[PDB]
Parts: C-alpha cells; structure tokens; sequence
C-alpha cells in the first residue's frame, strides 16, 4: 500500500519532531518502500539521551521468508558493503541457526545502520552455539567465560551494527541473582564501564534483558545495556529533570497504530538511556 508507506513516514516525522530532530527523506524512504509488502510487521521508534538526544532509530521487522534483509539493501544499492566480516554475519546466523524473524533499522539523518537476528522463544541459543559462527567476532568466544560467571547464557536475539562493525547479544532468561546490586557492580567494574547509582541498579533489578556490545578489533566489550519492558511511561533511570521530562514526553506522545522498552546503556565514559516506542 502507498498510504502505509507514507503513513509510517508521516508518523516517523511526528516522533522525530518531539525530540527536535529533522528527518532526511533522502536516506529514509528508499529503504521504507523496498520493504513495503511487510508494512501491511513490527515497526519501532527509539530515542537516546545525552549527547545522543539528537539521534533516533527506527526498527522494522522482516519475516525470514523474505530472505536476508541486509543482502537486499546492498544489492539494491541502499548501503555499500564494507568488505568486513559484519557483511556476512547475518547470513551465517541463519546458515548456522534457526532464525525465525529478521529486522532492519536506520537513523533518521544517516539512513540504514543495523539489522537484527531473532531467535525462537522455544529455542534460544547459548554463547557456545553463537561462537561457532565463522563470521562472529572472536570476542564472543573470548568472553564466553565472563558471560557464564554472571549467568549470561540464553540469547534472545542479536543485532549487527554495520557502521560501527558491532554485534549486540541480547541475553535473556536471566537469573534473579544476576541482576542484583552486587553482581551488577562487579560485572560493570570488571568490564571497565560507567558505574550506575542507586537508581540505575534499581532499574537493572527490573531488567528482562542485558545486552553487551562487541566488535571485531579487540576482546573488549564496548558497552553493555540493560533493557526494561513496561507500560509505565515514567521509568527512565535518570534523576536529571530534563531526561525525566524528555523521556516521559516521548513515551506519552509517541504515535501508535494499535508499550515501552527502556534502555540503560553503560559506556566507558558516560551514561545514557534509550526508549523504544513501537508503532505495531
């Protein structure tokens, strides 16, 4: 449908406005039309805090029957192949594992950036199965022991950041021990990331997923995020009035067709939050 393809972009500008961000139709629409048979499907609008408060992602589901979604945009000329192992990763997962669904993501000013590999709820993998993937970063195996020591095993999904050449491993079936203040503190400190405070640790206690960020150059996890799912629009883990305001504003005025997933990302240098508002 032609109404849909405009409808999502009409709703897409509405959300990006609420943050005071300008969209770039030049880099957004070609990917949107390319997947319009799906837009008839999960479409998500996600924001970031801090020095990233000027950045917005949109995630779009693509069933596995449609084929490799990243292969579409390269051959169709929507994103050039980097010549780096991240090109081939998406196929290798579907090659090596039962992938039940895909997703694609972009940024409103830069265009396409990442894709997703979703796994079945009744067959989530561990880090051993993931590490077998030839195009997977070496760091995924090189971190296998650390993951286990903290209870990071079943992986709900992965994402591949193609501009940064980075993989996210969305860990699930987390033990209640894993999320406790003590362990959260030790995990972050061993990995050399920003230490959260009382609120951050109270936020992580609610987490349903924790996802580290790995790249191909070293074994260092670049950052690690805690995700919390809820309907409550006031759960952002910040006490700085602007974010408590900015995020609740977005949460309550985000356009929707027919829900929140918060993000607590801890980096080496600073601490920023994310909030994905879905359309479908």
């Amino acid at each position: 449908e032609a109404a849909d393809v405009e409808r999502v972009y009409a709703a897409m500008e509405e959300a990006a406005g609420l943050l005071g961000v300008a969209c770039a139709r030049d880099k957004i629409y070609p990917l949107l039309s390319t997947f319009q048979d799906t837009l008839v499907s999960v479409v998500v609008f996600s924001m970031a805090s801090g020095r990233h408060s000027t950045e917005l992602d949109f995630s779009i589901s693509v069933p596995t029957s449609h084929g490799d979604p990243y292969a579409t945009v390269v051959e169709k000329g929507l994103f050039p192949a980097t010549g780096h192992p991240v090109d081939d990763l998406l196929a290798d997962t579907q090659k090596h594992l039962p992938v039940s669904m895909f997703a694609i993501d972009g940024e409103v000013t830069g265009g396409f950036k990442k894709t997703y590999a979703f796994f079945p709820t009744d067959n989530m993998p561990g880090v051993a199965e993931l590490s077998a993937i030839p195009s997977m970063p070496p760091a995924v195996a090189e971190n296998a022991e650390l993951f286990a020591r903290y209870g990071l095993d079943k992986v709900q999904m992965t994402s591949m950041d193609y501009k940064k050449r980075q993989v996210n491993l969305y860990f699930s079936e987390l033990s209640a021990q894993t999320l406790e203040a003590e362990s959260v503190l030790a995990l972050v400190r061993e990995l050399g990331l920003h230490v959260p405070n009382e609120l951050g640790l109270k936020f992580c206690k609610r987490s349903f997923s924790v996802y580290p960020t790995l790249n191909w150059e070293t074994g260092k996890i670049d950052r690690l995020c805690f995700a919390v799912i809820s309907n409550d629009p006031t759960l952002v883990p910040s006490s700085d009035e602007g974010d408590i305001e900015k995020f609740h504003n977005y949460a309550t005025k985000a356009p929707y067709a027919y829900t929140l997933v918060y993000g607590l990302t801890l980096s080496p240098k600073e601490e920023y939050y994310k909030l994905g508002a879905p359309y479908h």
